[PDB]
């Protein structure tokens, strides 16, 4: 429609992630419970870097919010600004500086109506991850006979979320009950702060097994790639430090997931020119093999010169190893189980979940 | 110190471009018979935040940053060494290049500062400078030493350890340095651990209730329930199960004992908080861990926060006490009752005097 928000409800949801912010404007209608239906993305804009990486002063906040919002084709609508793991790495005292400046920016203008601007927990983010994916799969309308699990592979945290009946023995913070479209859904949620790709990588930059042969490690040693070896190193951070296996595997053993979907960074890796997967799905076995043979075991100078257009390339041995460590050695997923990934051209994040669910923990 | 010292002595500028900020130092010095610097004195300094690697590298932001760092210095017509450390080492060379190409251009557009080097140094180079700087200040370089001095630099993104060790052909050449200064031959073991600096390592423990004061609000919505011995075991898993600190350092330190330990970097800021009780600018790991456990881990966060409201790092003190013990005792193998000297934090001592001595 010419102006969609004249005939439908519209809100703006901003995903303020660790590596960038994404504005989405959604139009929707509501059913007879006032629940959104027919959700359509009418605009998006993605900027970098992340909000938490900028200096929190009025000039810098204005430049950033102007870049994010000023060219939108629709305004005069409510805005939800929800920041994720990049902000969670800062204490409340530091985050307050950002929100006081952001709140002032919104008060000083008239085109957007700020409703909320806050850092959400990783558990809230995980609920939104599951809602957004399941909305896109059309699995929310009716009671499913299949369990759908979602993983969001972010830059600073990763989330996992799947159906699990309410359990008096698990923290209330890791369990969510919602009623949507007249069904009652109970989920386990967990986020692992520091296990996102950027933050994790900072522990392995001097691991020769994690980089192509002769890659120049920052300590002056040479890469000598070997994905199974790098995977074992990353598993030590997953399990000896974060205890991912002990927290997740007993729960998935009791609440098996029939279909896994992943969003976040893994879509970019799996879709890159170095990897080959069909049907927008992968297995961990194939992901680790491809990284091992196409990056880890190659000569870095040669490979870098072959693929000059990919600034992410140098990390692909490490990332393929890390995803396997996280999914197989941490979550316990079978290396041969299909993991669907949402094509990156969709730019799909968790923001549709906010449209559907306005509460937070 | 003279009026206009650089009109009367040789001067150089050394910039420590660290992960949390950049520090310009200008040193005047005389030279001995071998044209080696002596009488090194800091005649200016300026510290800015954030780190150079944290900015977006384009001509506008680089200009603003270097202007902020340099413009008000009292003399500009001197050699400059710009050495970045672990914040830049977190980035691949292709990304670093953007920063140095802009930096180089900026220096070429002006006609006073004489840029000699602008580069990222390795953790091993940084460790050498750490040792030189601390030993210069202790006055132990002029003559051969009755004792072994070890230096630790507890930075934001990496930590360094450095101590005397005869050459060992079984150990990487990268972890050993031989130098001759003031006519003496010195052999050092050097190592840096990227990712084990305080800021970087803290990002793995923010949701660990044992690492924060009681009722501190963790990012996941749970509450702090501090216990320093439990938090220390979590950090030790990162030191040893992930980075293998103990396997790399302990066998060498056992055979090349250090008589006196000195530390620069974060530990000086922590140890100087009035929550702690230390004397003579020194501590032991056992005392640090016990004091963090009692004064922070097991106290109510609201009480502490209201008592020290000026102190932006307070909330981390249970974690930091635990982390320093995990790194020094469980990682390096230092006895927990061994004295660790810390340079008083008001000195703001970094490794930059090492560059004056080495270049
Ligand atoms: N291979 C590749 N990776 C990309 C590309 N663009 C972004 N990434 C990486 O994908 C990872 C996941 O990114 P994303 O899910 O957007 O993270 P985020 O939402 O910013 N972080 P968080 O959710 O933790 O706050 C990030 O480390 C990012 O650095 C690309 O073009 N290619
Ligand atoms: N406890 C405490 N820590 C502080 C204070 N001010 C700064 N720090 C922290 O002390 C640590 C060491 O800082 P510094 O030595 O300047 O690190 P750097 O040189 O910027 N980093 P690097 O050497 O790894 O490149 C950092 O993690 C910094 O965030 C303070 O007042 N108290
Ligand atoms: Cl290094
Ligand atoms: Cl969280
Ligand atoms: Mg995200
Ligand atoms: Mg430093
Ligand atoms: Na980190």
């Amino acid at each position: 429609d010419t102006n969609p928000c004249e005939k439908h409800s519209c809100i703006a949801v901003i995903d303020a992630g660790s590596t960038g912010s994404r504005l989405h404007i959604y139009s929707y209608d509501t059913d007879d419970t006032n629940t959104p239906i027919h959700i359509e993305e009418i605009w998006n804009k993605k900027i970098k870097p992340g909000f938490a990486s900028i200096q929190p002063n009025s000039v810098t906040i204005d430049a950033y919010l102007t870049m994010l919002l000023a060219d939108a084709p629709i305004h005069n609508i409510p805005v939800y600004f929800y920041a994720t793991a990049g902000m969670r790495l800062l204490p409340q005292s530091q985050q307050k500086k950002y929100y006081d400046e952001l709140d002032y920016w919104f008060r000083q203008q008239s085109q957007w109506q700020l409703v909320e601007a806050k850092t959400i927990t990783g558990n809230d983010e995980a609920l939104f991850d599951w809602l957004a994916v399941n909305y896109k799969l059309d699995t929310l309308k009716s009671v499913q006979n299949k369990s759908v699990g979602v993983m969001d592979m972010g830059g600073a945290s990763v989330q996992i979320v799947f159906p699990m009946p309410k359990n008096a023995e698990i923290s209330k913070h890791n369990q969510v009950e919602l009623n949507i479209y007249g069904q009652n859904i109970n989920l386990y949620v967990h986020s692992f702060l520091g296990l996102g790709q950027t933050e994790m990588s900072h522990q392995f930059l001097n691991s020769p097994s994690c980089f192509a042969n002769d890659y120049p490690l920052p300590d002056g040693e040479s890469g000598q790639g070997n994905a199974p070896s790098c995977k074992e190193e990353v598993t030590s951070l997953m399990n000896s430090v974060h205890k991912v296996n002990q927290q997740i595997q007993p729960l998935l053993a009791l609440n098996p997931v029939n279909e896994w979907y992943s969003i976040g960074g893994i879509s970019n890796l799996a879709s890159s020119q170095l990897f080959h997967f069909e049907n927008s799905e992968l297995t961990n076995q194939s992901l680790l093999q491809q990284g091992d043979n196409q990056i880890c075991h190659q000569q870095w100078d040669i490979l870098n010169g072959q693929y000059p257009d990919d600034e992410y390339l140098y990390q692909y041995c490490l990332l393929s190893s890390y995803y396997y460590a996280l999914m197989v050695d941490g979550y316990g997923i079978n290396p041969n189980q299909t993991i669907h990934y949402i094509p990156p051209e969709q730019n799909l994040d968790w923001t549709i979940g906010v449209v559907l669910h306005r509460a937070l923990e």
